[PDB]
């Protein structure tokens, strides 16, 4: 189950330079209606750039597009990190003695 | 608002080596109500050990306590990692286009 954010980067991650909607469904393993929803939300905050070629969407990673899937990888794995430090702290809070 | 993993860790710096009630309410920021609970389950787990001396109620750190505090701390820095990782992202979702 992800998150907005992890949506966005597996979107991002599948659009360097480029990706039509195939890529992004596949790729994202997202289904068309979820992939219209993000790809418009990406476009909106300059993520991706749209263009039509030959009657079919392309769209196009921007500058902005990269340093977001940079940042959203960055997030991920620190989030991963957080996830084992907690496991670790709640490995040591159980006792055979009660 | 801390959590329980915090609660602890600030008990916990606050028990090496020893520590009375005074030390844990006024160094951990909790009442005596809370300080009863968590030192009951530190205790349980093993992360303090409690005696009676002079008729007060003293605990001190084990090796797994310090091993706990260590690891709550590590999840915290993690944990304050991600907010700023998480800010970063946000940074990125703006527009003024629209």
């Amino acid at each position: 189950k992800r998150g907005t954010m992890e949506i966005m980067f597996d979107i991002l991650r599948n659009c360097e330079p480029k990706c039509g909607i195939t890529r992004v469904i596949y790729g994202a393993g997202i289904n068309y209606v979820v992939a219209q929803k993000y790809l418009d939300q990406l476009v909106k905050v300059g993520a991706l750039n749209i263009k039509t070629e030959n009657d079919r969407k392309i769209y196009e990673i921007t500058e902005k597009g990269k340093l977001l899937r940079t940042h959203i990888e960055e997030f991920i794995k620190i989030r991963e990190n957080l996830y084992s430090a907690k496991e670790k702290v709640s490995e040591l809070l159980r006792t055979d003695s009660e």
